[PDB]
């Protein structure tokens, strides 16, 4: 599991980016967010996650707030 923080997140639509030091930002969709409740993220939130890549390119998976 990779570590980063939320660069920004559009809570209305439910997407944004995780920034990772020395690496490309990673797109994150609300559907990747683990845990209970309304799936959202705040700018600056630490997260652990994986990067999953299919034909659409890499995005975050298994995102847990840290
Ligand atoms: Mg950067």
């Amino acid at each position: 599991m990779l570590e980063g923080k939320v660069k920004w997140f559009n809570s209305e639509k439910g997407f944004g980016f995780i920034e990772v030091e020395g690496q490309d930002d990673v797109f994150v969709h609300f559907s990747a967010i683990q845990g209970e409740g309304f799936k959202t993220l705040e700018e600056g939130q630490a997260v652990s996650f994986e990067i999953v890549e299919g034909n659409r390119g890499p995005q975050a998976a298994n995102v847990t707030k840290e």
